[PDB]
């Protein structure tokens, strides 16, 4: 061993880069392969691990970003393309990234990030996911892994074996295996790795303690925004069956059998799949996407209730939260009535027609019980109103409710349980006020971009984003967020009885109970119940 | 003439008895018949006017009260015995009393009041019936008149002409007449008559203005606590053969015929009826009576509510309301948990319970969502909370909404509409705190039992008493409460737009605007709808 940015994996010697970080430096290894790429014949298969190099591998530059739908809704605004692909789009794109402190470390806390992005989007190499910030300010090692997403990671035709369906689940398990095997080398602790995600990312995360044959590859877990049973997480395989015989028939390809239908898909370029991608969903809707997990009876063994219900799953700590405005996202982008530049006051007519958007399984008497529950009557025609609670018809249903239920299934279980309610509108952002504490807007923090001066963030901010560093950090070590014999205030733990949880922003920490229980028990216990009775 | 405590009617002479008030006198004429006494073979049947009368009849004196059931749950206690039979009991009992200003009036404002007790009870000799005070007071003749309740006012069996239902309700109509061909006798304008009553009474005068046959006699209406379209007001054809039927397997009848069923209930002897009556309600309720108006397509054209949209009814001026506290009497007397010397703070599973019987008709999925409704999750534990959510189930259930649903279809057609809420718990209240604001307790303070000091209510309650006394009669005078050209605040006319209506209390008045929309919408609109589809 001759170097510090030169180490020699189980997969062959890989050579890192020296990278500035607040005045001082750490060494980071991008695009390390863990599969070998999914392309031709490969495409909709499971991951294969990668064969061996001789030689030196390059890992100095970031490397692809798999091949996905590019969000134009507003071309130069920062505040979409801070979302897109940032690196040129390939079906090679299987690469991890590790950020590992200087001097390297013998045996340290290690942190595996999973971006989100609805399974049909997602970079590793955005700026908002740069680890270095971590990695340096909590001297852990930071991982960032990719996976396939849209079709190409979640094309599922059950029975087949060409396209089995959760392969991009799959491309996440391999990287973690990896990480099991070869983080060592890095300064590493195998043994004490946190896997955390954001949205699917999240839902991954929960779906990696659900699957029998992921649990054993990491410690602990934190999902944010996201949780395994989301409504927009998962189909059944007859649905995704369904969706997939339907790109297909976009394509016009030849649908009298799997191997046809397959065929033909792989025939096509990618830009072709990723340009009738949104044609297929059964519902005209708003946070629903094409390519999703499917209960396969495989990576997952039976119905994600039934696990949940019996236990069936890694049983270890975990931190979970999210933001105060989930829905704002989807509500400007598909919503009549809602715009970039308005306050986007809504009409009486524009709400119900965002219900319908937002429960588009539900029946009529569904849409009224929603509408009931989110309507003031003593005052129906404020738009403001209108507006807010349609906000947060989108993010109960699909964030929030999902999370608490699977919050409460868990904690009867598990070994430790810390909840968060992530509610600072940051100072410098571009989207208005409107849309509030936006979904995917404290990944900011979770990553130190407060501490960079030029990004325009206020002292008290770059003060939340270290405590926020801090909880994670000392979570994925521990188990716990708080210091050990700290003068600093308790995250209180999350138990069956109490159900605590604590906000997230500026303000001095405070403590509450029963995180949106009025409108969770609606949309998890009743609401379900009224669309079986009818 | 020769006394003023002689009237010569259409019916005969009558001789009445000079009467005591605040200091001062007026007449009363007490015991006037207006039917021929409903006994044997009559049992049942429509009432046939009472044939003329030589010499005088001696009008000095109260009348029988009509049989009913005896509320004996607390012997003793006033609170509840101020409502039972104070007069020996009779099917002999159609009689009504007059109480005229004196010196008489030529042509004055008339008020004629119909005693509620959910059509099973009730009598219109009570003390709280007292008609003196208004008389006096207000300078108006005021009337009230009795009617069959239980089996002998509305046994039905559709289609017979021995018991065909709703005579009762035919019973008033009768005493309606008389009062429009000889209230003139007595100083009293037939063409200004208020008909107002309580309860089962504000459900009758709201059956007044929509049946055709009754429509051409009283001029205004007032309602308090009751409406036409309560739940327990009324019953189909099926349902009321359905109990007629079950009363006579409770009394051992042959059940072969109508005939059959018919004369043997007429063979039994009123307690007799009496004692099984309850045991023929289809459901463990409670706000539930056996015998009630049934829509029969003759004195009712269609259901009540195809009227109510087709604005199929009397169209005038109404002035009716609601008290704070509708539920809690029906709670005491039969909801587990409650009691009338106890806080009665409820357990989650008595809420329960109470739920069930209180929406008797409601499946499971109804039931939830009731119970989802009045449900605080965030301390569902919170036995004050359950008592009083469970209060507001039953009043709202039962009297607010179904009576916020006929002012809004009434107001559509209607010539003017005034709304109160009354909310002022009486000093001297002899019932427990958690009961709150009493079905039944505005009347006292409508027949102005403040004004006697005796009664032991404060200075600022017979305040309150006059100014009601005063609306009460302005309207019935005129079609509006407020007078002309006063200082005084203006209760405002309920309007389809703005829905304003005002409190009615010792404090200085407030205006306020749609009355418990939110719970409204949930009893009118979204249960139905459920029930409907489940
Ligand atoms: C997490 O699991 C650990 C170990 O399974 C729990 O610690 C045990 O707690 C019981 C009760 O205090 C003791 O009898 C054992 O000796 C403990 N083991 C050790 C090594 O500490 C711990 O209580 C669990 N924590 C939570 C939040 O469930
Ligand atoms: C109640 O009915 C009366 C009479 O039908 C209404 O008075 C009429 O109102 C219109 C519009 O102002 C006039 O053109 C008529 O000349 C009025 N008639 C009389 C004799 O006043 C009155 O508006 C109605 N009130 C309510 C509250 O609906
Ligand atoms: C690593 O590869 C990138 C590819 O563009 C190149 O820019 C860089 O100079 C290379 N470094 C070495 C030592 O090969
Ligand atoms: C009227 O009848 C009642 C019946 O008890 C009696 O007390 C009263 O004295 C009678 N008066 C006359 C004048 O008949
Ligand atoms: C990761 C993000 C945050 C918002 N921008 C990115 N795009 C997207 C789409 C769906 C989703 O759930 C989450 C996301
Ligand atoms: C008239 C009263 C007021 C409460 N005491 C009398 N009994 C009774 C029963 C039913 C009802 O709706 C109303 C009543
Ligand atoms: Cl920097
Ligand atoms: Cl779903
Ligand atoms: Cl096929
Ligand atoms: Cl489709
Ligand atoms: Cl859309
Ligand atoms: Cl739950
Ligand atoms: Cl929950
Ligand atoms: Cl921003
Ligand atoms: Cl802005
Ligand atoms: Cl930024
Ligand atoms: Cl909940
Ligand atoms: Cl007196
Ligand atoms: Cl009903
Ligand atoms: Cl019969
Ligand atoms: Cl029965
Ligand atoms: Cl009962
Ligand atoms: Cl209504
Ligand atoms: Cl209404
Ligand atoms: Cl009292
Ligand atoms: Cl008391
Ligand atoms: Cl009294
Ligand atoms: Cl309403």
């Amino acid at each position: 061993d001759h170097s510090e940015l030169l180490v020699n994996t189980k997969s062959g010697k890989v050579m890192g880069t020296r990278v500035p970080v607040l005045s001082s430096h750490i060494s980071a290894f991008l695009g390390i392969p863990f599969a070998e790429p999914p392309v031709g014949n490969m495409r909709f298969r499971r991951p294969e691990p990668k064969k061996p190099w001789s030689g030196v591998w390059n890992a100095s530059t970031y490397p692809n970003n798999c091949q996905q739908y590019v969000d134009e809704q507003f071309p130069g605004f920062s505040g979409s393309e801070m979302w897109n692909p940032n690196r040129e789009m390939s079906e090679d794109c299987l690469y991890l990234n590790i950020w590992v402190p200087s001097p390297r470390p013998k045996s340290t806390t290690v942190m595996v990030w999973i971006y989100g992005g609805g399974f049909y989007s997602g970079s590793s190499t955005l700026d908002v996911y740069n680890g270095k910030y971590l990695a340096y300010t909590e001297e852990v090692v930071l991982v960032s892994l990719s996976y396939r997403v849209g079709a190409f990671g979640f094309l599922a035709l059950h029975g087949s074996q060409e396209a089995p369906g959760n392969v991009g689940l799959l491309d996440q398990r391999m990287a973690l295996q990896w990480v099991h095997d070869n983080i060592q080398f890095f300064g590493g602790d195998p043994k004490t790795v946190t896997i955390f995600g954001e949205s699917a990312g999240g839902a991954s995360v929960g779906m990696h303690i659900l699957s029998p044959g992921s649990r054993d590859l990491f410690r602990r877990a934190i999902l944010q925004s996201g949780s395994p049973n989301c409504p927009w997480a998962s189909v059944s395989v007859a649905e995704g069956r369904r969706r997939a015989v339907e790109l297909g028939r976009n394509l016009n390809c030849n649908l009298n059998s799997d191997e046809e239908l397959i065929h033909c898909l792989r025939e096509k370029k990618p830009q072709e799949l990723i340009d009738v991608e949104w044609n297929v969903l059964p519902f005209d809707s708003i946070f629903r996407f094409s390519f999703v997990p499917v209960i396969d009876g495989e990576f997952f063994p039976t119905s994600l209730e039934s696990m949940l219900n019996s236990g069936n799953f890694k049983k270890t700590q975990i931190l979970l939260g999210v933001n105060k405005d989930e829905g704002s996202f989807f509500l400007l982008y598909g919503a009549p009535g809602f715009s970039k530049d308005s306050e986007s006051k809504i009409s009486r007519e524009d709400f119900m027609s965002g219900v319908k958007l937002s429960v588009p399984h539900a029946n009529d008497l569904g849409l009224d019980a929603v509408t009931l529950q989110y309507t003031d009557w003593m005052d129906d025609n404020n738009g403001i109103k209108n507006r807010d609670g349609l906000d947060d018809i989108v993010g109960d249903h699909n964030v929030i409710c999902p999370l608490m239920h699977f919050v409460n299934k868990y904690t009867k279980f598990g070994n430790g349980t810390y909840l968060y309610f992530f509610n600072h509108r940051a100072s410098n952002l571009v989207w208005p006020e409107w849309m509030g504490v936006i979904h995917g807007y404290e990944i900011e923090f979770v990553f130190g971009l407060p501490l960079v001066k030029e990004l325009n963030y206020t002292a008290e901010e770059e003060a939340l984003s270290r405590r926020i560093m801090h909880y994670w950090a000392t979570f994925a070590k521990t188990g716990n967020p708080n210091e050990p014999h700290s003068q600093e205030s308790k995250w209180p733990l999350f138990t069956t009885k109490e159900q605590k949880f604590i906000d997230l922003n500026t303000e001095p920490m405070k403590v509450h109970q029963r995180l949106r229980v009025q409108m969770c028990v609606f949309w998890n216990q009743f609401l379900p119940k009224l669309l079986n009775a009818t």
